[PDB]
């Protein structure tokens, strides 16, 4: 088929080998109930400078010459853990072509490399970051954010994530949606007691993505900080792209 | 304060007087555990030519000349119930000037009057609309389908509603943001072993709306339907907007 639809309610079911449904890269690991996606010592304490990437096994349809598009929705909780205030240096979920691997850490999330992240035409990704490191020497703005990256680490448009749910160590609840014939791609962040985040923009990804992609996500680090994903579900639809 | 924010985890505290939290215009009444849409019979079964409204008492922020405006998230989870298939007419997520009330039935989802429904000067509302009924007379297309409209019944962008959601009477969950920065409305529907439904389009409410609005659930029939509303949620933020 080409559409994806899978539901992980939790990761309690931890012995699945690597590779069948999710792929783990660089210093992501598979733990009991969760993905974890860069590395921590013994007793769960971050290490510094570690970079992982969780990405389902799977290529996923994007778009085709024929204008077939899909649409889609991911859901997912996570606990971005914090060991005292900043911490660094994020998460982000992504898509990026099916060959791609784990790149450099720290404020690049693992998904972009120090020398070419700046320049849109050396990389093919589409990212939502969840950054909780201002990065001033690569246009950050002056506030913990979430950001949507088009081809580069320098995100195309950001909204305030405030300090206390960046740094605040709750599980929160991520929606992004992505409408394949308007080309909007927005993200929802809610915390179950608190407030909620909405961010959207305009991004044809038939234009900046290849065909088929992988999807996931992928964390760097920095330090005093570790994040595990509780939860995912991805749905994608042709519906309108006169499929 | 500008901004407001409330959730309604369900509705079994049902002994509130109208118009203290919720107001019922229309045909829409307060039941145990839910906000009652259209009109029923003693043994809950739909009547034929009705319509109401259910809104926030109190008037929202919007925007201002000052540049300030709200991005905001509402989801609520309803039951749509049908009693055959197809049905008529649907229901309605809609935001509209804080005195404006329940206009006509059928197809017009209690939001337009029939005379200036294709109208969009004589217009001020921004609805989504969950359409179960073809009214091939005012351009609807040729399926259920979830529609945004402004200023008009007859939807600036649709997408298709499969007639097994539509008319299967089970609980969905709709997630409705907009970007206040990006003027960008997006509809999220779901079901729970089901499928997603994915819509947005680019509209800003600032030019089409006066900086003050009531917001709540608008219903129109028809035949052989209900809708009930069973918890909202309501968040919104000046974030970006130089506040
Ligand atoms: C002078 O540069 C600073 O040098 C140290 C040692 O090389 C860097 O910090 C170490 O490596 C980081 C990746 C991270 O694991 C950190 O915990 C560790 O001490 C430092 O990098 C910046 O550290 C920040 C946390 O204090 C944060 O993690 C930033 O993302 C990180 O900057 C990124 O990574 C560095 C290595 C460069 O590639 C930067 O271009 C990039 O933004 C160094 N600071 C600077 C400004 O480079
Ligand atoms: C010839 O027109 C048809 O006449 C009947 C009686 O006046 C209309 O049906 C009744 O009233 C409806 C509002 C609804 O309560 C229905 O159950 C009831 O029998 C009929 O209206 C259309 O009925 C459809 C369901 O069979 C559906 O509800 C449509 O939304 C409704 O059309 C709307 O309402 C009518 C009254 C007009 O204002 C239309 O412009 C509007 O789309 C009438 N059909 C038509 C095509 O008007
Ligand atoms: C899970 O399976 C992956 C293969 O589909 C592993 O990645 C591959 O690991 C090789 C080194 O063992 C490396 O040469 C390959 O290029 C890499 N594949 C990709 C797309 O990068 C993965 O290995 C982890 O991630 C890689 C990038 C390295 O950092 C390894 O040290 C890691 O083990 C496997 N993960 C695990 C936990 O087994
Ligand atoms: C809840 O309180 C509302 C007042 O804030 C009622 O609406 C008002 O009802 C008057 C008739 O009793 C009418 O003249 C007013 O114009 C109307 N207000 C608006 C904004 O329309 C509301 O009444 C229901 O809805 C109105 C539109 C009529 O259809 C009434 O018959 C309904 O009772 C009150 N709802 C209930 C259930 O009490
Ligand atoms: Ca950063
Ligand atoms: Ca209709
Ligand atoms: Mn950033
Ligand atoms: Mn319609």
């Amino acid at each position: 088929q080409n559409t994806v639809n899978f539901t992980y309610p939790d990761f309690w079911s931890y012995s699945l080998k690597n590779g069948t449904e999710i792929t783990f890269l660089g210093d992501a690991t598979r733990i009991p109930g969760a993905l974890q996606l860069t590395k921590t010592d013994a007793n769960g304490n971050p290490v510094r400078s570690s970079a992982g990437q969780a990405s389902y096994s799977e290529p996923v349809f994007l778009w085709d010459s024929t204008g077939k598009a899909a649409s889609f929705y991911t859901s997912f909780t996570f606990l971005l853990k914090n060991y005292g205030a900043p911490t660094a240096d994020g998460l982000a979920f992504f898509l990026a072509p099916v060959d791609s691997s784990v790149k450099d850490y720290g404020g690049f999330l693992g998904l972009f490399r120090h020398e070419t992240a700046a320049d849109p035409s050396k990389n093919q990704v589409v990212a939502v970051e969840f950054d909780t490191w201002i990065n001033k020497d690569w246009n950050d703005p002056p506030y913990p954010h979430i950001g949507i990256d088009v081809n580069s680490i320098v995100s195309v448009a950001t909204t305030r994530w405030e300090n206390d749910d960046a740094y605040g160590s709750s599980i929160a609840t991520a929606h992004i949606t992505y409408d394949a014939r308007s080309k909007i791609l927005t993200v929802l962040l809610s915390y179950e007691h608190g407030r909620d985040y909405i961010l959207s923009h305009v991004v044809d990804l038939a234009k900046v993505l290849p065909q088929k992609v992988r999807i996931g996500f992928s964390a760097g680090v920095g330090y005093d900080e570790v994040t595990y994903i509780l939860s995912w579900h991805f749905f994608s639809t042709l519906d309108g792209t006169n499929k």
